[PDB]
């Protein structure tokens, strides 16, 4: 991967392979998501943040202060074979004070066609407290240099799917899979549950006839507070309506509210 | 990745990914399992294997014969960091009317140094009624001519602990940890449970403290059922030892049906 000419944005090719796909011999959600992570990660490694995985700076290490995942929003056209070939374009932005969001474009490598798009809210939080915080100026002026100045968003539609409130699902659920606990492969270099792993509990409550007849086609996650590696969560899932449905992770004793999200389905 | 000269082996280069990671900041035994089963499917299509994924002759496919894995061994001296570059080159080679081996090496893609080896044995068996079968002269004679045909091992020692008989894990056990269930995630194109899935459930009664202050070295697994994407597993470890060895096994939860067997050694960091 690269950066591009202006250095302000980044591109990367990968190879999808074998155990990535699905039934339908196509990447899952997951893979794609597990993608979008990695060319963010290579993308703040080539503009000089360092190899410990965070994508902070100087001041935000001297405060104990992390970005965190607030929202995911992403929207699928074609989801590519094994053996194909996506390109990914990724980049970053401000938001005043309220803090940073990144951007993707998925294409097919070959034909150049835009197959999807992904955006995602971030926030600073100290690492430590957990508490949220609002950007501060010196914090800001250490990242402007690595965002373009006028907007560019990967879905400019003036309140559209992925700036959508988001409501809580009420008891009782139509569909659920309890007793959903992380193993090791679940966690990242600094043993936290990978966001990606919250997606595949979500999609758990969907009935297999859904996935069996329909393909994904937006999700919509809001991460609301992490699950610890000994915690165990539920996933709830309500059809609202293409299929649409409302979703809730919760945990499986208090039921404490971890995640909340919406999904859109297309019929093959 | 490509085939080599002779067209007998395959070899491919994966850069390490930031998410097949683990606290060390180096790739998992589950992530190096992931890369071997890549470079074998790219191997297997690039020797003439259709798109379907499995690995199998015409007659096999007309038979409705699949290859299943029996047993795998891995061993790893150092783990590659995330950006680095390892090699893998892999080849089969035929044990007579038993089943086939696939072997495999680790390079450090920048030293050529071996980081690493694994070996794996396939039995053949029926894809319908799960019954397991020797090796037909007809099959064997349309696979024979991808395998190198002089003797070529990852794993040559007289005594390698690649070939040694696992035992059965007695209750009641030192560890254990109950309840594990594959998610969509886990399963592969065939909605099956990924081989690697059975690696990971077998790590998860190994102590923490034990991963935080060692590094896994040897890995044997023994593949005895399957495990269906409705079922439940438990995963149960004794210490039996600078090293610390395990005995390991996994059960269907309720009934107790073995699913595996293994042994891992880890040696101090
Ligand atoms: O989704 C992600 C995950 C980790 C990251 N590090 C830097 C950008 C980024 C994006
Ligand atoms: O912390 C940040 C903020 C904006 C960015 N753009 C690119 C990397 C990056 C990291
Ligand atoms: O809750 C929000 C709303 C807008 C945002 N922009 C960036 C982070 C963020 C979080
Ligand atoms: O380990 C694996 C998994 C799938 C495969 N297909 C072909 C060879 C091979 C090896
Ligand atoms: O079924 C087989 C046996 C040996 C092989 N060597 C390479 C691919 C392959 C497939
Ligand atoms: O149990 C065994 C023993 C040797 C083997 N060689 C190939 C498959 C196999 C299975």
């Amino acid at each position: 991967g690269s950066l591009t000419e202006d250095g302000l944005s980044y591109k990367e090719k990968f190879v999808v392979r074998s155990y990535e796909v699905g039934s339908n011999k196509t990447a899952t959600v997951e893979t794609i998501a597990n993608l979008l992570q990695e060319v963010g990660c290579n993308h703040a490694q080539s503009v000089g943040f360092s190899t410990d995985g965070f994508a902070t700076t100087t001041t935000m290490r001297k405060l104990h202060l992390i970005w965190v995942t607030a929202r995911m929003h992403i929207e699928i056209y074609k989801y590519p074979a094994w053996g194909d070939v996506v390109e990914i374009e990724t980049w970053c932005q401000s938001e005043g004070r309220i803090g940073t969001r990144r951007d993707w474009i998925l294409k097919d490598s070959v034909t150049g066609e835009v197959t999807g798009r992904a955006t995602s809210k971030w926030v600073m939080m100290n690492q430590d407290t957990r508490r949220l915080q609002k950007v501060s100026d010196d914090v800001r002026d250490e990242y402007l240099v690595f965002c373009p100045q006028e907007p560019r968003l990967a879905f400019p539609e003036e309140n559209n799917r992925s700036l959508k409130k988001i409501p809580k699902l009420e008891d009782p659920a139509q569909y659920s899979m309890i007793g959903l606990k992380p193993r090791r492969a679940d966690l990242d270099m600094n043993q936290h549950v990978n966001n990606v792993t919250y997606i595949g509990w979500v999609l758990e409550s969907i009935p297999q006839e859904i996935v069996d007849t329909h393909e994904l086609q937006v999700i919509t996650l809001d991460y609301r507070r992490e699950c610890q590696q000994d915690d165990v969560v539920d996933s709830l899932t309500t059809t609202t309506s293409d299929s649409q449905f409302l979703h809730l992770l919760r945990l499986s004793g208090d039921g404490q509210e971890i995640n909340r999200g919406t999904t859109l389905w297309r019929k093959k």
